[PDB]
């Protein structure tokens, strides 16, 4: 059996979680804070779940989530990450990023898809609430893997037993229940007017899954106020009805990388 959770285990000597301090909550379970023998985040659980996460161990990038270890209800040992996630971060109204600092972050989303896609992995729930923000403020691409949940309860509807993100699902998604890079794609686009929104949900007059009809009709999320014609430009391609006309995530690190650069900071 695949328990390459072998070379994932941290011993039991090697970790303290600390129950009593909740940092956060999953439909599987909790996160505790953690020491590991450095800080960390301990996500717990409550077999086809690990092994089919257990790739990212072998992950490694600047944007994407790391795996610490799984200790042994077993606990999955994750980077602590100090700012959140990031769509509650764009949305306390105490900070004002700037518009540049919003692309900033849809660009590093987008470099660590682009890594995660050369991994031939797909998320299936890209989405701000899912992208964490670390002590520099480096955005990782989160919610995957082992670390795979949700975590916020509002924005998933059931429909085979699955519970479904439906507006950030790309339209063959819906038709479907299928999931791909280019579903991705689309996901990543909905994500970047969740930047330019400061986290506004999509979609707010649109009954969850009358979504389905709503895009057969040929209509798309407007343009926000404080996004550029060129962004909207790039979310538009992102949600093109065939999967293969949306662009790789590596078209879009480099055009998202223009776009934040014609921007003061
Ligand atoms: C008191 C709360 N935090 C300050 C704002 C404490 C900072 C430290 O906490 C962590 O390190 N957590 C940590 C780390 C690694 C992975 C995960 C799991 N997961 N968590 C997600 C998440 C977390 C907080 C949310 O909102 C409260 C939220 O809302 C929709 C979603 C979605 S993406 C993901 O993978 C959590």
């Amino acid at each position: 059996l695949v328990q390459a959770v072998q070379h994932v285990v941290i011993g039991p000597s090697s970790l303290i979680v600390h129950f009593n301090e909740v940092i956060g909550r999953g439909h599987f379970g909790c996160v505790y804070h953690g020491t590991l023998l450095i800080h960390c985040a301990v996500k717990s659980l409550n077999s086809q779940f690990l092994t089919e996460g257990i790739i990212m161990k072998d992950f490694s990038h600047p944007n994407v989530l790391s795996l610490l270890g799984i200790c042994l209800s077993p606990l999955v040992v994750l980077p602590y990450m100090k700012h959140g996630d990031l769509r509650n971060f764009i949305r306390n109204e105490t900070h004002n990023p700037t518009v540049k600092d919003l692309i900033g972050f849809g660009l590093q989303v987008a470099k660590g898809m682009k890594y995660l896609a050369s991994k031939k992995f797909v998320h299936r729930d890209l989405a701000a609430r899912n992208c964490m923000l670390d002590e520099k403020f480096t955005v990782k691409v989160a919610d995957f893997g082992l670390a795979r949940d949700m975590y916020d309860k509002e924005y998933y509807s059931v429909h085979t037993g699955a519970k479904l993100p439906v507006k950030w699902m790309a339209l063959e998604s819906l038709q479907t229940q299928k999931f791909t890079t280019k579903s991705d794609v689309w996901s990543f686009g909905v994500l970047l007017w969740e930047l330019m929104t400061r986290g506004a949900p999509p979609y707010p007059d649109v009954n969850t899954f009358d979504i389905t009809v709503y895009l057969l009709q040929g209509r798309r999320l407007l343009q926000p106020e404080y996004c550029p014609d060129p962004l909207y430009e790039v979310m538009l391609k992102c949600w093109h009805p065939k999967a293969e006309m949306r662009p790789s995530f590596s078209e879009l690190v480099s055009r998202i990388s223009a776009i934040f650069s014609t921007f003061i900071g």
